[PDB]
């Protein structure tokens, strides 16, 4: 059977079964959560998890919302900050510590992240940063250093791009690119508690890229991953998400190299945007079914849970003991990139959690910067439309 299978026959014999609702739609991260799930579910006298793939991300929100509205949900489900923020609002959510999962040895970064009105509504689950890729042949051939810093990275870039005769900085025009750069042009989203889409360092991040396209350097990603288009046209660097680890070192057709972000000095590398999920558990839910679910979670947060997890995804273990634990050990003795996404992991910058932020940052945000990356909009102007529809939208 796969995996799915195996879970589908655990959970026919069992007498309890809590739903964990989640949007991987493949690859080594869902692979690894239904490892994960089978190896709790063998654990267990009859007491099981049943993952239920949702789509992706902003699926399983909306399938969430709908879950709601039709007066039944999960037990469980994956949760960005600003989502736990949303299901808040509606009071929908069990505070973690109270079902009893222990929390001592989790990274604060992330926990901090999942803590609202001092109360912690999510076990970090899934939490990935993003790194710099980059192809180690191509950056050889032409004897150009690893970029350690923003100057670099843009020379790098164009001295790369004019020898190969093409861009060779790809990129995604969307909100979590942007986020590296804003970031690390000193920008921050929250001025005296106010949302910011437009302020000096989101136009001077917006104006980089696009004078990147314009200059030939910046490669605009518009159909697919990154890694699935590469082998179209010489490719340099990315910078994208930890979790992407097993889907560029399959796609590749050169040897891979991951690297600390280019910062705004020599001092220490760029700030990484993370992502990922944490998981969250519903108050509608049965005493037996909550019982499961803290079970699974304090699986989850156990020291080999989490080093197969994090080693065969590009994910970052959330718990210092997973660093002690001789698996991880004997992975990131063989592959230098996992320590590489871990020491990234600690130049680590968080969108705001606020409940509307799934929306602007696809639907305003995000088709702001494909304005000024894919038609051209004037960077300025396409962000002050942007903060305007966020402002209607917060009002509201
Ligand atoms: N709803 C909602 N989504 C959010 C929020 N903040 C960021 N994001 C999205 O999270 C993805 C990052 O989350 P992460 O777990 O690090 O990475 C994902 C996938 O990105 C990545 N993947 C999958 C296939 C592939 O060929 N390559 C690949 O890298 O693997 C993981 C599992 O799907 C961004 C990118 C996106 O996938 O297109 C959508 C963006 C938020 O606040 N809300
Ligand atoms: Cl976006």
């Amino acid at each position: 059977m796969k995996p799915e299978d195996v879970i589908k026959e655990q959970c026919a014999r069992a007498k309890v079964v809590a739903e964990l609702w989640h949007g991987f739609t493949g690859g080594a991260p869902k692979a690894a959560l239904e490892n994960l799930v089978v190896e709790f579910n063998k654990a267990q006298q009859g007491r099981c998890v049943r993952p239920v793939p949702q789509g992706g991300y902003r699926d399983l929100s909306t399938k969430i919302k709908a879950a709601f509205a039709a007066g039944k949900v999960p037990t469980m489900a994956q949760a960005a900050e600003n989502n736990i923020a949303l299901y808040l609002e509606a009071k929908a959510l069990l505070p973690i510590e109270s079902l009893g999962v222990k929390l001592q040895g989790v990274n604060l970064t992330f926990l901090n992240a999942v803590r609202f009105g001092g109360v912690v509504y999510g076990v970090p689950f899934n939490k990935s940063i993003q790194v710099l890729y980059y192809n180690k042949d191509l950056l050889k051939k032409h004897g150009v250093p690893v970029p350690a810093t923003l100057e670099e990275f843009v020379a790098a870039a164009k001295k790369l791009s004019r020898a190969e005769g093409g861009p060779v900085y790809w990129f995604q025009p969307d909100a979590s690119t942007f986020a590296y750069f804003f970031f690390n042009l000193g920008g921050s989203y929250l001025k005296d508690g106010k949302l910011v889409l437009n302020s000096k360092e989101a136009v001077e991040a917006l104006t980089l890229l696009q004078n990147g396209v314009k200059e030939g350097w910046a490669k605009p990603i518009t159909s697919g991953y990154i890694n699935q288009n590469l082998g179209s046209g010489p490719y340099a660097f990315s910078v994208d998400t930890s979790a992407g680890y097993t889907y560029y070192l399959r796609a590749a057709k050169f040897d891979l190299g991951v690297a600390t972000l280019p910062g705004r000095t020599k001092g220490q590398p760029g700030y990484g945007l993370v992502q990922g999920t944490n998981l969250v558990v519903f108050r509608q839910a049965s005493k037996e079914e909550q019982a499961v679910a803290k079970d699974f979670l304090e699986f989850v947060l156990s020291p080999r849970a989490q080093a197969v997890f994090a080693t065969a995804t590009g994910y970052v273990p959330v718990t210092e003991g997973a660093l002690k634990d001789p698996v991880y050990q004997a992975y990131a003795a063989e592959n230098p990139d996992y320590a590489t996404i871990v020491r990234q992991s600690r130049y680590a910058k968080f969108e705001p959690a606020l409940a509307e932020w799934e929306q602007i940052r696809f639907d305003i945000l995000g088709q702001a910067i494909k304005e000024a990356i894919l038609n051209k909009a004037d960077p300025k102007a396409a962000l002050d439309r942007a903060q305007k529809l966020a402002e209607d939208l917060l009002s509201s």
